[PDB]
């Protein structure tokens, strides 16, 4: 039984020797900056390996999975799906600013524009590595092109390209099987790269705890985990579960305990585009869904739902305004609520730590942007935990969408 699941076990063994040696050689030893970065080599090695996988995975699966759906049916299910995600993450603003207000731990317009830019791309080549960003000059507009890959524009071309080549018929089989095969090739690739994993896992976590010197931040900072671990857990465990049964008449556990892999799993890596396989199998064999909702919901889901990192920025923005002695009125508390949630709608193609999110917010709050390397040393702990909720939510919102379309996945049955 050991040998058919040797990669969780190798990976837990990993985490706890990780923890292990990261302690042992803090306290024991000297290290230099660059011996420090020398340590962590193999992680490094590891992510560049995820942020390789990452483009050619969401493009095809995203075309297979909307040409699967017939054309009557397509849009019912994914307006259904944006209005699940849409109402989560209002829940999760909410819930975040509450308890950010309560416990007390302590423009923005041209970043809108980019974003609403973002989604329609001048290239597509360019747009699989590169961003669009625009600055005020003495006022003129002026825009630059910077390194990072776009992957709200490739999300809405591959929509677009998917509903077009589903529609056609039989002029676009063969478009349909290239892309299928691809998707295919691509989950066997990420499948041989979880493989070494746990290496870059232990590497990863060592490093993690080594660059921490002082030792009393974490002392200081004791009240801003409080706030947002207490939101992460009460979204997870109280919000999520109870939407799941009103919808579904059914034990939400069952469901949680059936995805406890893939939960674990985007533990670990801490990426949810990376955990779309796993994701996959634990949706389609363990909870029986569908494969035609989950093929499509989930992938749409990673790049779209954002729950525990809407809660995290929140909740930052506000504790940082809270250090500044920054009066925050009736006002202040909505367009922080009302940025969060249109901070950043698409950030799963990029899985390293974005304070570019942060950033939006505090302008918008009107706050120096350089207040983020306070609270910067805290989010190599606390980003996992965020990764597990979105990750979580996704897979309650697979089930949620199957049970609301029986009518149009029973249509679909007759023409098979
Ligand atoms: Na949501
Ligand atoms: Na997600």
């Amino acid at each position: 039984f050991l040998k058919n699941n040797w990669v969780l076990l190798s990976t837990v063994a990993a985490v706890v020797l990780g923890i292990t040696t990261g302690v042992l050689v803090r306290e024991h030893s000297n290290l230099s900056t660059l011996e420090k970065f020398y340590f962590a080599f193999p992680g490094e090695i590891l992510m560049r390996m995820l942020k390789l996988i990452i483009l050619p995975l969401i493009i095809s699966s995203m075309i297979t999975g909307v040409a699967a759906l017939d054309s009557n049916v397509s849009g019912k299910i994914g307006l259904r799906a944006v209005v699940y995600y849409f109402a989560t993450t209002l829940i999760a603003v909410i819930l975040g600013i509450v308890l950010v207000v309560s416990i007390k731990p302590g423009s923005t317009v041209d970043a809108m524009l980019d974003l609403i830019r973002n989604m329609f791309p001048e290239n597509l080549v360019q747009a699989a590595f590169q961003q669009y960003k625009t600055k005020r000059e003495e006022y003129k507009i002026v825009g630059m092109y910077s390194d990072g890959i776009n992957v709200l524009g490739l999300i809405v071309f591959a929509l677009v390209f998917g509903l077009v080549i589903g529609k056609m018929g039989e002029k676009g089989q063969i478009l349909v099987d290239f892309f299928n095969a691809l998707s295919d090739a691509t989950m066997k690739i990420v499948q041989i790269i979880m493989w070494y994993m746990p290496l870059g896992i232990l590497f990863l976590i060592a490093g993690c705890i080594i660059e921490v010197e002082d030792w009393e931040i974490f002392r200081k900072l004791g009240l801003y985990m409080a706030t947002v671990l207490t939101g992460l857990a009460i979204h997870s465990i109280v919000i999520l579960p109870l939407i799941y049964f009103i919808v579904v008449r059914k034990n939400p556990f069952r469901f949680a305990m059936g995805m406890a892999q893939a939960l674990l799993t985007a533990l670990m890596i801490s990426s949810s585009s990376a955990t779309l396989p796993v994701t996959f199998r634990c949706a389609e064999e363990n909870n029986q869904v569908d494969k035609r909702i989950t093929r499509f919901v989930l992938p749409v889901g990673a790049t779209i739902n954002m729950d525990g990192t809407a809660l995290y920025e929140a909740v930052a923005a506000v504790f940082i305004a809270q250090l500044n002695d920054l009066d925050l009125g009736i006002g202040q508390i909505i367009t922080i609520s009302i940025t969060a949630t249109s901070a950043s709608i698409g950030a799963a193609g990029v899985p390293q730590a974005g304070l570019v999110t942060m950033v939006i917010v505090l302008s918008a709050v009107g706050l120096p942007a350089e207040d983020v390397t306070l609270i910067i040393a805290v989010d190599c702990l606390l980003d996992r935990f965020r990764t597990m909720v979105n990750v979580l939510g996704d897979a309650f919102g697979t089930g949620i969408v199957e049970k609301l379309s029986k009518k149009e996945l029973e249509q679909m049955d007759v023409s098979s």
